């Protein structure tokens, strides 16, 4: 099946926009990234750096995950972001969202050999 590395790309890579200009980014690419097929995912966010530099901060500031597992990796420098959170209107399969557009550090949780991001924990 896919990959977890390739899922982590699917789900928050977007490297070929800068950053989400329009209130509907996240309407748009919570649907084209398949994350509201059988359910509105409720919370994702969208990463707008090369994949190099995101999988570069497996090897930056070494934190403790949300789960208690210090696999998290937390970027030295801010990133430019997209936030979606599923608003209190949003009704499958019609799923809304609002867009926050942010430059913020980013912690991702990094596993396997390659040493590569596998899941998104937070943005600080």
């Amino acid at each position: 099946k896919e990959t977890a590395a390739a899922k982590f790309e699917r789900q928050h890579m977007d490297s070929s926009t800068s950053a989400a200009s329009s209130s509907n980014y996240c309407n748009q690419m919570m649907k084209s990234r398949n994350l509201t097929k059988d359910r509105c995912k409720p919370v994702n966010t969208f990463v707008h750096e090369s994949l190099a530099d995101v999988q570069a901060v497996c090897s930056q500031k070494n934190v403790a995950c949300k789960n208690g597992q210090t696999k998290c990796y937390q970027s030295y420098s801010t990133m430019s972001i997209t936030a979606c959170r599923e608003t209190g209107s949003s009704k499958y399969p019609n799923c809304a969202y609002k867009t926050t557009q942010a430059n913020k550090h980013i912690i991702v949780a990094c596993e396997g050999n390659p040493y590569v991001p596998v899941h998104f924990d937070a943005s600080v």
